[PDB]
């Protein structure tokens, strides 16, 4: 076969699995949504796409949104000039399909699993509780002069408070702009400038993990370069002394003590934008209302078979996209309860996750690689009972098989479907992942496009379309899909150049993509990050899943330097786990080894020439800071 | 019985009054809504309460008002976090509902009859020029910046223009914010600065009773320390002087010529809020009272036409003042909704003479009646031969609303305002519920002197102990009053005070709506509102009730009006200070002022008990806007302590 | 050649016009209204008020918009139609605007003029010659309930200066040059003289129609196609009630004319004075700063659906043959040219309705033979910007028509002719006086922004209960009204 699945240490035979019985209709758990089979996600996945295809959107639109007033069109516009449209006559509000007609139905059911950075402080918020203190907050914002189309910052840490400073914004038709707190006053000072907003939403400080953030202090100090912001409201999370300025600074429980517990919701046009949320100029991805709300509400519903009593955990942050549409939106519009995790993995123990499952019976726990590489690194002593799991997902970045065998046996018992989610920012919800009570999974592999999503290969030294399977090169959508993003926020242009021109006629993901034997999608990682050697184009996903085959490697990040003799060369940085001798095991011992382990799984053309993480707050790896230093750029 | 009805000088057994004719469909007139007897007043009210009555709103909602979008939920929310919510997914507007759809139907139909101060001065406004000059001032607003959810108060007296003020600001989606006209400019500057306006709307001055009122002059007074205001509209109401500060200060007149007489409706949720109505209340800082949309308009729509049995062509006569609770919803909201007829009197029920409220019946065949105790106990000192010599058969229901009525006064409207041919209304109500709460219908109610009987629809009310916090289970009991589920035109919030709202009236009995007030329900399952809890006496263990030992007291040959407050005493924990008014034409010198007194005492002993009896009793010439004698000024002079400066001092000479 | 939808004879617009007059009028004007325009929301009265107070009201409870209804309804249909066929003043420069790429153009302005903050009800004045970024210009106005107030581009900067002072714009929409008979307009010029004394602008969007040099004031103004390059290509549509205003023209006068009524006005006249049909090329030559490039221009013919003409030119440039040079080169199917155009000096077989808006009646014959051949439609037009839509016209495939006159008022206005000494009205045939309306028709002018006193005192006022239109007209026993 041409393409090969990521470097892994089990056969190749041994690593196809279906769905368990968990996933299957017995042990007294709900049927799956979309099963058994790959036939049936087939069968309903080609009436989502295609020609004949708005029957099935209208249908699910109106199924699954409260709307004020019905849509006629179900679909126009398209890429070439960003002129995307869904359901365009009709009217909602975001708040109304996440809080009101499920408070309408059952006010005392959970909506928040506020899980506090210390165990003992956690509780359930029901969708009463929520709705309420978003409407007070909606009344307040609406008191500093608020109105329709107005952005407001958002700088809060993962207290429960954030749902209902989001869905505040949502109620009365503002914009919110939500920026993780723990940005420096750099980041947070450039995006709240950026997107012209006159109110900040904030903390006097958070608390993660034991340790505290002084976001009330980081945001006097980037506040003073913000001159347009005239209002902040502080919630009192810790009640520690925190500098409050006179008249602009308001405490969030005195200003809603004065206004009342419900607030009218904005009729919201479909195209009317629900949100900016901007990507480390500041790149300030813009969604509309109802695609993007119906998305994380049917992404939500059958990726994760979510069930109307199910308790989903995403272990996430509402700074990033993976919360805004799984902890909050997603979940929220499900009418189903969410998980807001205020500590880390790590935090009273490693079995925080485990302890946490256990303890609130979570029915679906959806995290990332960055951590999973802590908890299978540590210890499998951390892990408890696990068995109201039913399905495990893992979004940010490629999974090693290595990590995804563990996710497999420890966390599901063998009894969970593994869901690998592919998305970005900018579709606004999951592309590609297996539908958990259907797919048979491959560690590794995002498996097939979710509903609405047709995707193709394009090889991106010819600029066509690679027919069939077996196939590798760049990812691209055919058409656009509801949740996709509308613009950045008043640079159509970076919108147009980034994401419609390099392959006209299509979306371009900005990732290399391969399509085995199988029709599988392999997601390898971004076209920036390729390094091109004598010739051979490789991945940074395939060189970096071969060397944490080798003993005491803990993670890697390979970049390309200049090379007279091959172009460009791979240079590995390696990071090691705690308990690895180095003296035993000499630096340049160790380089032999793993060069001989990356020759021997994929080839001599892709042993590293030098091995030697700088990372995001999102958890992403800085492989543009190892690129320049490299060369020599400071 | 344990629980008696307030004093009256007739027999219980022959107390106990029957619709008359008129509300029998006899005489050419209308049958009414619910009757004939008490089983038809309890077969629909029980459709209004429970656990299964969202149908029976559901369809009266669809039925009484025009929405521009429906509803889908009918009620949510309670009393405990003040989220209470009613229609909440659908839209309209008040004005359309006020107006418009009835202008469609029958323009040149009569809404305002505006009765000036003088009687040569008034005309009819029909629903036609009524909405050309809503619509005038509609824009007026918008050219001034006004927006959605705004406020806009308005200092204006009671001329017809006053209608077009409130409802112009509805049709918009302003929050209108009235004070009355007459307000110091203390108070007018707090109520503007509270709200927090931008706009307010008033006369050049106002006219009642003959008097010059100079609105402008005070509100310049008060517009010194607001400094939020940026517009004054000026209507031309007499034409005299008056200051204009440029720019600020425009004429109402000049304005409305300016722009089109019909302007579009803003379409608003149920539950935006529709108006701020301060008060002078509790203490300290003043009460807005806020009210939403939708539930409000319902209730007061649904109310008069059911307590005052209106039918299409009626003729609606309340003499309230639209700076109160009882002109919104009785003079414009109620009515209008409804596409009736009703009434705007500028003037007092005494000038020119004591006769003025008859001459208007008759002049216009008012229809039904809706004025306060406080000026059937004027009329009534005042003499009968003003009320005699007129026809006030067009009458059919006669209306009480502000206090208990004693029941001397009660057969006084019954016997020459109704000639013993109107039913009589005893509406109780608070500017915090909206619209009426506890009321007889008048086609079905066998109705008592003093007694407001049985709750209207959709108000489930109770009895509680205030030592035990239960609720007193049956009939022949006393307490406090309360309400156990939210009603449709409860007031939603106090204007950015949302803890005094939860305080006030949920946190006391949690679980309920706290009206404030002394309540008993008799052996017949009427109920009784005998007075403020704050003004309940004391005496050996007796609690009293200000109502009682004031009706008791004016069943003497005589008595025009009293007030008694409560002294402390050492020996009986409260003594009762009985502050006595007089007929003129009673004999001060044929009866000493000593021996009036003695009568007076013997009166309420045998009728309460001695411990009722007054202590002492003082006898002035007046007791100290609303319509409310201040009993809490007597209880601070009486103790020692220190709309008219000069009674205040009046009584202090005499005590 | 399609077949005219009001027709053959007179009988057949008696069955018709006597439902657009009388006590049964609403219940056409209902039919017609849901058939002609999408709604949003329904209405419930079909009309109210009058002219005595001037208050008049059209499908009150209805809402709409009128860029949905000329712009987004046609796109989702068949977005590569020809919306605009722009004829610039070089007749190489022509090309054809479609309704995709005219729905763009418009939803990225209203993106621009949201980014300024200017709100439903606002208002913007625009200045700008014939070139087809106009209709854009008004649309996206109409599209976000902004009241565009429209100033022709060949006013002076002091005649611009009152113009923006009155409706009290925030934002002003300009070129930087015109381009007209071979002719430079300097708008952006006589732009920054008026604004000295303009305190309220704020914002201007200036379109590079030539790129020659202009003063660009820092700040206050912006390019239009650098500005449009930051906003998306689609905008939602304000849901405008019918009465809410649409746009200020003024004649200081400024005619305001609400959105339901206007519009249905220009849709309805479009469809019968001249017979329009779904692949019809109609061809105006008016200006946008006009009524007549408003009603037949723009809303009229893109609220059907149809191709409008954009012509940047005159009708003597090059030469005096442009009209028919420009009526075969795109096959147009209707002509409406004013008296001014036979004195300076082809196929033209495509031409079905031709139409002017007084002609001296000798041109009536020269317009049917040299442009019609005998086998042309001709209806004559009057009516000014307090109309709203055509007036005075006779129907084309149905009535027998005669040269000077207009054989019968158009669909839902009934005129007449008032003694200007003794007031009253002289009934019959054979007679003559100043010319007066009765009763409301959708597209009445609803006021005069903000001098409703001016309205009253000028159409009003002057004979009661009726409008007055300004000039004498007379009636002959033929039932045909002369100017
Ligand atoms: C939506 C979350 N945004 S994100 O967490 O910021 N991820 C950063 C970027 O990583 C890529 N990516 C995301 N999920 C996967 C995956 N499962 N396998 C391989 N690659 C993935 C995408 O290009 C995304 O833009
Ligand atoms: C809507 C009245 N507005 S009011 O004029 O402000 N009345 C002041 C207060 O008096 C009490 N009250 C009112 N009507 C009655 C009545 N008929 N019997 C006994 N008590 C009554 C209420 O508590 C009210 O709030
Ligand atoms: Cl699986």
């Amino acid at each position: 076969h041409h393409v090969h699945p990521l470097p892994d240490s089990v056969p190749e035979s041994e690593d196809l699995f279906a769905p368990p019985p968990r996933m299957q209709g017995k042990e007294g758990r709900p049927k799956p949504h979309i099963g058994p089979n790959y036939e049936s996600y087939v069968k309903e996945w080609a009436k989502t796409v295609g020609p004949n295809s708005d029957e099935w959107w209208a249908a699910k639109a109106r199924e699954t949104l409260d709307w004020y007033d019905d849509f006629k069109t179900v679909r126009a516009g398209g890429f070439e000039h960003g002129d995307v449209q869904w359901f365009p006559e009709g009217t909602l509000n975001a708040a109304y399909n996440c809080l009101d007609r499920h408070y309408y139905k059952n006010p005392k059911k959970t909506a928040i699993i506020y899980e506090a950075d210390e165990p003992s402080e956690s509780r359930e918020v029901s969708y009463e509780e929520l709705m309420q203190e978003t409407c007070r907050v909606a009344n307040v914002l609406k008191s500093y002069g608020v109105k329709k189309g107005d952005a407001v910052s958002i700088y809060l840490p993962m207290t429960w408070q954030a749902a209902a400073a989001f869905l505040a914004c949502a109620r009365i038709g503002a914009i919110h702009s939500a920026v993780f707190a723990g940005f420096s006053a750099e980041s947070l000072r450039d995006r709240v400038n950026d997107c012209e907003c006159k109110v900040l939403i904030t903390t006097d400080e958070g608390r993660r993990g034991g340790k505290t953030i002084a976001t009330k202090q980081i945001v006097d100090a980037a506040l003073q370069q913000c001159p347009l912001v005239e209002n902040v409201l502080v919630l009192r999370r810790t009640g520690n002394k925190v500098p409050m300025t006179e008249g602009r600074d308001k405490w969030w429980d005195e200003e809603c003590a004065k206004m009342p517990a419900y607030c009218p919701c904005e009729r919201m046009a479909s195209e009317d934008p629900l949100f900016i949320l901007y990507t480390s100029k500041p790149k300030g991805v813009v969604h509309s209302t109802a695609g993007y709300l119906l998305g994380t509400a049917l992404t939500l519903k059958y990726v994760f078979d979510a069930h109307p009593d199910d308790r989903f955990a995403c272990m996430a942050d509402i700074g990033w996209i993976t919360g805004h549409s799984y902890i909050i939106y997603g979940p929220l519009a499900n009418g189903i309860t969410t998980a807001v995790f205020e500590s880390t993995p790590v935090y009273p123990t490693p079995s925080r996750y485990w302890d946490f499952v256990d303890k609130w019976k979570a029915t679906q726990l959806y995290t990332a690689p960055t951590a999973i590489r802590l908890l299978r690194r540590m210890g499998e002593d951390h892990v408890h009972d696990l068995s109201s799991l039913r399905v495990l997902g893992s979004v940010g970045e490629p999974i090693n098989p290595e990590a995804w065998h563990w996710y497999n046996d420890f966390a599901g018992k063998n009894q969970c479907a593994i869901v690998d989610t592919y998305w970005m920012t900018e579709t606004g919800s999951i592309s590609i992942a297996p539908l958990p009570g259907a797919i048979s999974t491959k560690p590794g592999s995002a498996t097939f496009p979710f509903f609405g999503m047709d995707v193709d290969i394009i090889d991106p030294q010819t600029g066509q379309v690679l027919e069939g399977n077996d196939v590798e090169g760049v990812l691209v959508a055919r058409r656009p899909w509801p949740s996709i993003a509308r613009t950045v926020y008043r640079d159509h242009k970076r919108y147009l150049e980034t994401y419609m021109k390099p392959y006209p006629g299509y979306f371009f993901f900005g990732d290399g993509a391969a399509r085995d034997y199988d029709g599988y999608m392999w997601i390898k990682g971004r076209v920036d990050d390729v390094i091109n050697v004598s010739g051979h184009r490789l991945s940074t996903a395939e060189v970096e899943s071969a060397l944490i085959l080798h003993k005491g490697v803990a993670e890697t990040a390979v970049v390309g330097c200049a090379d007279d003799l091959t172009g460009q060369a791979v240079y590995a940085f390696v990071t090691m786990k705690p308990e690895f001798d180095l003296k035993a095991t000499k630096e340049a011992d160790l380089s032999k080894e793993l060069a001989i382990q990356v020759r021997k799984v994929i080839g001599p053309f892709a042993a590293p020439k030098k091995i030697y993480l700088p990372k995001t707050r999102s958890g992403k790896i800085m492989r543009r800071v190892l690129r320049k230093i490299v060369a020599g750029e400071g």
